[PDB]
């Protein structure tokens, strides 16, 4: 089953600003989580053709990771950081949702989602 196009990170006709919280989700919270021992599956969108998950794009329909992510918060696409905290929620549960509870994947999104949390709970207040 074939891949979908990733996840725009360009779009001229969507509105964004730049935000003292969006700039902490780069600085700290993308940064932080991207250079976790169990980053390297998120790096990236899933690949449902080299590992042979025919199925994947049946169960998940909105697929992210912190590859766009990233590119995201570096190119100022997002209005504000409910936007991005909301494409790492999506990531997480997809995760959630496609795989057996326990699974390896699972463990590494948990562990980057534990991370994640602080970080947030941690989020500025806006200028
Ligand atoms: O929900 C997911 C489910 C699964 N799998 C099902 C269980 O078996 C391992 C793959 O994998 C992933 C991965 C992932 C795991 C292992 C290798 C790779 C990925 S994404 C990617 C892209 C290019 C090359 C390799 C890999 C990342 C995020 C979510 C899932
Ligand atoms: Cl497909
Ligand atoms: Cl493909
Ligand atoms: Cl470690």
């Amino acid at each position: 089953s074939m891949n979908p196009p990733p996840p725009e990170t360009s779009n001229p006709n969507k509105p964004k600003r730049q935000t003292n919280q969006l700039q902490y989700l780069l600085r700290v919270v993308l940064k932080t989580l991207w250079k976790h021992q169990f980053a390297w599956p998120f790096q990236q969108p899933v690949d449902a053709v080299k590992l042979n998950l025919p199925d994947y794009y049946k169960i998940i329909k909105t697929p992210m990771d912190m590859g766009t992510i990233k590119k995201r918060l570096e190119n100022n696409y997002y209005w504000n950081a409910q936007e991005c905290i909301q494409d790492f929620n999506t990531m997480f549960t997809n995760c959630y949702i496609y795989n057996k509870p326990g699974d390896d994947i699972v463990l590494m999104a948990e562990a980057l989602e534990k991370l994640f949390l602080q970080k947030i709970n941690e989020l500025p207040t806006e200028e």
